[PDB]
């Protein structure tokens, strides 16, 4: 009935660097729909492309309707299956400490690119567990931090990032594994909390992800293994319908794929059979069962499901809906052509991703205490440095630390200390500097003793914790302590750079360290909602301060720009004393029925630039868009607008272009221009008069009863402008809506454009805001949305109607004319317009 | 201015039950604007009225422009000044535990009523401090609870309630005194937190309150005395401009009054002079200084300000702004007539408030643990009960507790234990039941010993913590433990009621008790936003369960009512398993440019009524209105609409009316009716045909070009209906818009009404939803917004246009006609309408 088809509901691993006979059977006979891989299987880039293609080949020959999913746990920091095949980029708490959702988004994009070229098309990530427990072993630095809002902010960003690169996601571990001291792999963790308690922390990031507007909403959710007595005290969360069906499916109304964590962990293997745990998972409402590692359970589980399917121990109607959800998920990401074609090995962003890693990691480690100003250290060449590193329970992970120390200082001793290590007192007292490397000392007593010992003896001690940042809770006497949030080579490089004062701590602890309350606070800026009643004068002053030379702009024009923005969301940045230091403007517009986010303006005061304020505001902007589902984002705005893209005619502006591309904005190669035209003594050239006379073209306004003819025109020929014409009509600016007609005032509309003139057009028209005496004057105007019908092209009408528009402006007393956002410079050269300012567009 | 005027910026108290020469001097000569009273000054209702009236007269007599403010700390739990002059109603944590914002609002209203009648017109309250510290001596139960969101919720509701009752407020203590173990009256409390930290908890309730839309936004804010080293490490927040101006005035942009806590507290007096401190307070940016007790300081402080005014040590410009803010505030609440009248002491709601006290306190105390099912106790008359209570550091608080037990049991011994108390072991073992009253045992070790002692010896133990609820942290072994949240007499009464099983625990701990993980969790219901894609069928089902008998209503009509709701915010209530058990519907509409909140519908499944679900949904709705500033609230809705008020034709609906009035809704004495009229064979009466023909009145549809004539009519004569007409015009239903014109189809508009007809009117018209075969059926229609110009009344037009309306409807094939929400029954009786259903309206 559904015997072969139920293979799509599974995900299974294997051992080695090429397909086993096991998984070949499962795929070919039992229609297995998803694979999972680990470092065991990741040989190296060439081997993996082959491996993924091999599995894919066998799947197609075996007659699968859709291609396999090939999943992996790529969380990036401490946990990372790529190894040396792919780039080291910051893991979760590292990113949390870094504090930029944009940074995290980019990391996920960079990773998905790498995974997709190798054949991975499903990253089991991100982790949305919240780390409010100092002693959490399993989810330590795998969580972004202690604050559920920070976890949401960063989580959404990565789900976007990964899925933006055509790779599926799984937010985990539902309902929240971050609050326990118990490890899921070893024992059964208990979360003794009610739904009300869960709503306040655990579920915050999950709720926010599920409610995301578009690409930032995850495509699957993973249910970990934890006991929740207030919901189900008999069985673990993955197989309890109170957690899966009642909470995730019913309450939250989640329509996507639900999958389990590995059913071979002791939390479910030592409560029931892993083949039994597979049945109870799908009974609870899971769409999918995970069985990584040991084949035998994979065989059993399959036969367990077949028999249960015969009885009626599985609701056949529910399994159909599950198979439907898995089909939908596959159709979103998978197609046979490019799944088999494979991409070239150089299409991994290896070089670009490498320079991202260097750039990010310099902003990661935190100096937590520095009571004696030991850091930065500036030893003399002949000073003896003792570097003591803890043993690990990857093999010698503190060797990269050692390497990085060597680049700065060679008179160095490197010892890996453990429980057995003979007494090192004498070395500690003799050395001029002692550096100790802890790795979860708060879980490994020998490290705490080592640090406490050295504290008594060392001349100058510094302690770097490279796993969880909580270690100093065990030795608060230590005056100088820092954290790297992960033991990766680049995290150690950055940690050494920090120690030698090459770099400066910019990150902020995403965590509380118990018994350590004098944490060092960097200068912090906070983002509030813009309040026009209170903030307008300051924003006005900021504009003149930054743009006043080339773009002087009075308070009311700024206010017009800002107050008329659709679905607006403007923010300011304030220092600790509430003084405004930066501003960002923002609107959302619908085009083709896609939400479009427009970043209208981003600016910060000169004396406060280069402190991360721009980045704060910028992230607040994209985080808002992200939640709203504004997935197509633009630099500058259409209407209303300060700039259509990024100014190009001064250095500070071009510098701001680099700022934006470096964050991930795709800037255009070519420029875009605003034109200026003198009309002092403008006459319509005779050739055009004669042409328009010969063609029998009529120009003039549209009347209210004729509006439909102008809308009909725009709908057929320039639908992207209809809303602009409609906006003016709402204000009653009919005198600015000029049309060309055939023969006379009753002929069909064959062309049109939008005039504007200072003091004539409605006060809420932002067509021309540059009315300062040093730019365009009082006696100023312009035109826009110029267009001729397709049928009527090549009769000289376009140049006619523009030339007429110039005449009309001259009639109104206009001496200086503004043609905004155009490219055909030779066209407007024929009627006296030379270029005024240039911009480079950007989008995302 | 300016020296006389500065007295308006001061608040001073005094000794006795009549004016001292001291304050008489301050009022008469120094222009003191505000008084503060304490228990010293309150003896009895009669004498307080005489006191407030005397103070008020002297101010009037002495030539004050505006009345004195008369302030008091009336927090209602452990902090009260009224004593027995006013009703005992639940203090803060009692209300947090109770869990209803409507209950907190209703308390404040009752208290502001009692205060005003005595001449007290400023309550220094509510406390928005968040109590996340288990050891907090000041601000224990004075805080609503641990969750800042709960504190905001209740805080807004009380600020509404007090100001609703024409009494001023001061939210306190900015920036948030909830997190310390140090007491402000004794020593300087330190809050070592950054702005970013404070924003997470301390400042949440203050921000929520400051951003409230209308009456729930507070009119003053008090700044406590606490050291914040990250902002200012030299002086306490009261006199630190980094807290007062930079944070409250600039960053939050608050425009109301800022006032200090008492400048006589040791935090201010023992750091710097109390006179000196008043100068620094106004320098920091405070509007108003408090000096509650000592005449010498009140005298000196004034002398310090007069000299400070001379130099220019005070920004004179800033003082004028302050004086204007005080003037603003006084003008909002105070006028000489009411302030000099002494309202009858019958107009204190004493008997009603007594009833409220009883009703609420039954929903207050919580049974926290009851492992042995000791509660409820059922002692035989001859059993011996021993009651041991802690000494206080009032009188003998647990006394009332003693009196309450006596009523249930005669054989009872009562001993107030302390440190000196000789051993009591013998009586404990001998007693059948032992009851121990603790009063912050976690602060007083002798109580912990006493409980530990009894834990082993006593036969059957129950422990009642009557101050802070945290006491069981000191003795988790105790199986049977309850808490009252305050030692007021009715809190104790309710506690005893719970002990003997007369009542049952309905509250939930608003707090976490350390070392007690097994709290008795009652079965709870959580409220989410209504999702129409998931919940429509269930809400439709729920409708049929509850109203299906007399009001059968199809899904699409329910969906129309709900989706067309303006500024909608609908909620559902689920149980732990996500099953929907209740629904509330809501919209906001603007009339006279005030926001009007409309409670469209409130319903819960029958099997789930009487479990607090209606209250949960109800409060969620009122919290939303309160925040939005929708201060005029209605039962039912205008357009769209299920009901215009509460139905009256069945018992369940009449019972639901009681439900609303108990919560404080004002229900009308009279009813309001929907009408039904059979048109099967209707004819226009001959007398009316004549009258119309005689008055030469013309009827017919309004044409699009004539729309302005209809709007002009409605504007001049029925402004409250304009928006409904406009709504129908947007849909294009001109064929339902009938007018009366003078002679002719071109005559002035003199009357109008709105028709509707099933399958003829636009699909989004909700005029008539009752189209079920058993109600009005498919051949159905109606009229609304029937109105004759005031200059044209008594020409039989009203009856003419309505008689015409029936005719037109009959022309359409309508047999049953719906006239909704009317009163003039005899009028519609003349055209064959009898009453169909009746509703009682309700407002707040
Ligand atoms: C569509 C439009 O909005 S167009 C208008 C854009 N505005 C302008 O053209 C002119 C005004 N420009 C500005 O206000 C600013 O220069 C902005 C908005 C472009 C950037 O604001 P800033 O606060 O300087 O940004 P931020 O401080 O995050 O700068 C990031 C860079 O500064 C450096 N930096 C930031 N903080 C630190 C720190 N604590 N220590 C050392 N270096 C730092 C980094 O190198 C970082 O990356 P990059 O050098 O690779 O670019
Ligand atoms: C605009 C319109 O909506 S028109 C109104 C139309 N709606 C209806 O008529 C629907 C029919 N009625 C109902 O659905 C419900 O009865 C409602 C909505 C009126 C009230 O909902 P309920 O859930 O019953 O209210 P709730 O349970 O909060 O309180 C009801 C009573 O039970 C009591 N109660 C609640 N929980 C408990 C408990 N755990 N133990 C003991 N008593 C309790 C309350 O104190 C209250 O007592 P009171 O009668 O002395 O005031």
């Amino acid at each position: 009935n559904l015997d072969k088809e139920i293979g799509q509901l599974l995900m299974c691993g294997f051992d080695g660097l090429e397909p086993t006979p096991g998984i070949i059977d499962l795929i070919e006979n039992h229609n297995l729909g998803s694979i999972i891989l680990f470092s065991r299987n990741i040989a190296t880039p060439k081997q993996v492309q082959k491996l993924t293609h091999s599995l894919q080949q066998i799947a197609r020959n075996a007659g699968h309707k859709r291609p396999l999913f090939i999943a992996v746990d790529q969380e990036n920091g401490v946990v990372r299956r790529l190894g040396d095949s792919g780039t080291y980029l910051p893991g979760n708490m590292a990113l949390g400490a870094l504090g930029s959702s944009t940074a995290a988004r980019n990391v996920a994009m960079a990773i998905s690119k790498e995974l997709l070229t190798l054949g991975m098309n499903w990253n089991l990530a991100p982790v949305l567990d919240v780390n409010n427990n100092p002693l959490n072993p399993v989810i330590g630095v795998r969580s972004y931090g202690q604050d559920p809002e920070l976890v949401a902010r960063m989580g959404l960003a990565q789900v976007e990032g990964y899925q933006r690169g055509k790779v599926a996601t799984s937010i985990k571990h539902f309902p929240g594994h971050g609050d326990t001291a118990t490890d899921s792999h070893l024992d059964v963790p208990v979360i003794n909390k009610t739904l009300e308690e869960l709503d306040k922390t655990e579920l915050v990031p999950f709720k926010k992800a599920l409610e995301a507007g578009g690409i930032a909403c995850p495509t699957s959710v993973m249910v970990g293994h934890m006991l929740l007595p207030h919901f189900n005290k008999d069985v673990v969360s993955s197989i309890a319908p109170e957690i899966v069906r009642d909470l995730l499916r019913r309450r939250f109304g989640y329509k996507g794929v639900i999958i389990t964590d590995c059913l071979e962990m002791d939390a479910v293997k030592e409560t029931v059979g892993t083949p039994k745990g597979a049945l109870m998972a799908l009974q609870a409402g899971n769409d999918m069962a995970m069985i990584s590692h040991t084949l035998a359970f994979q065989k059993d589980a399959f036969k367990v499901l077949y028999s249960a399917l015969q009885e009626g121990q599985l609701d056949k109607d529910e399994i159909r809906q599950s198979l439907q959800r898995v089909a939908q998920l596959k159709d979103q990401f998978l197609n046979w052509d490019d799944v088999l074609q494979q991409a070239d090995l150089k299409t991994m962003g290896s070089e670009a991703h490498a320079t991202l890693s260097k750039e990010l990691y310099d902003r990661v480690p935190t100096v937590v205490t520095n009571r004696k100003n030991t850091l930065p250290i500036r030893p003399a060449q002949t000073d003896k440095i003792l570097f003591l590193a803890a043993h690990v329970p990857e093999k010698e992970p503190f060797n990269s630390f050692h390497a990085s120390l060597l680049k700065r200082h060679t008179n160095l001793e490197y010892i890996i200390y453990n429980e057995e290590t003979p007494d090192l007192s004498q070395k500690i007292q003799e050395a001029d500097w002692v550096i100790i490397g802890t790795a979860n000392a708060n879980l490994y007593p020998f490290q705490v003793r080592m640090v406490q010992q050295a504290q008594k003896l060392a001349k100058r001690l510094v302690v770097a914790a490279v796993m969880n940042p909580y270690d100093q809770m065990c030795f608060p006497q230590v005056d100088t302590y820092l954290v790297t949030y992960e033991y990766t080579p680049p995290a150690h490089e950055a940690a050494v750079r920090l120690i030698f004062g090459e770099i400066e701590t910019r990150s902020r602890l995403p965590i509380s360290i118990p018994n350590v309350d004098d944490a060092i606070a960097p200068a912090t800026f906070i983002v509030d909602d813009y309040r026009n009643d209170d903030d307008l004068d300051h924003v006005t002053a900021m504009w003149d301060d930054i743009f006043g030379k080339d773009w002087p702009l009075r308070k009311d024009k700024i206010n017009l720009g800002l107050q008329r923005a659709k679905l607006q969301k403007h923010k300011v940045a304030r220092d600790s004393q509430g003084k405004i230091v930066g501003f960002v403007a923002t609107q959302i517009v619908v085009v083709d029925n896609k939400k479009h986010g427009q970043l209208m303006l981003l600016m910060v005061s000169p004396s406060y630039q280069g402190k991360g304020v721009g980045t704060l505001l910028h992230d607040a902007a994209l985080e808002h868009f992200r939640e709203q589902g504004a997935d197509c984002i633009k630099l500058g705005s259409t209407y209303p607008r300060f700039f259509p893209g990024v100014p190009d005619d001064d250095a500070q502006s071009r510098k701001a272009q680099a700022f934006f591309s470096k964050k991930g904005w795709r800037m255009d190669d070519n420029l875009v221009h605003d034109l200026i035209g003198d009309l002092q003594d403008y006459k319509v050239p005779d050739k055009i008069q004669a042409r328009m006379l010969k063609e029998k073209i009529w120009f003039g306004r549209i009347k209210p009863s004729e509006t439909w003819e102008l809308y009909a025109f725009q709908q057929r020929n320039f639908p992207h402008w209809l809303s602009t014409y409609q906006h003016h009509v709402e204000l009653g600016d009919y005198q600015d809506l000029i049309v060309a007609r055939q023969d006379d005032e009753n002929g069909r509309v064959i062309a049109s454009l939008i005039l504007n003139t200072t003091h004539v057009s409605h006060e809420y028209r932002s067509d021309l805001i540059w009315t300062d005496d040093k730019l365009f004057g009082e006696r100023s105007g312009g035109m826009a949305c110029v267009g001729v019908a397709q049928e009527e092209r090549g009769r000289g009408i376009g140049i006619g109607i523009v030339a007429h528009a110039n005449w009309l402006l001259k009639q109104r007393g206009v001496t200086k004319s503004y043609v905004d956002w155009v490219e055909l410079l030779d066209f407007y050269s024929r009627v006296g317009y030379k270029t005024w300012r240039s911009y480079r567009l950007g989008h995302f």
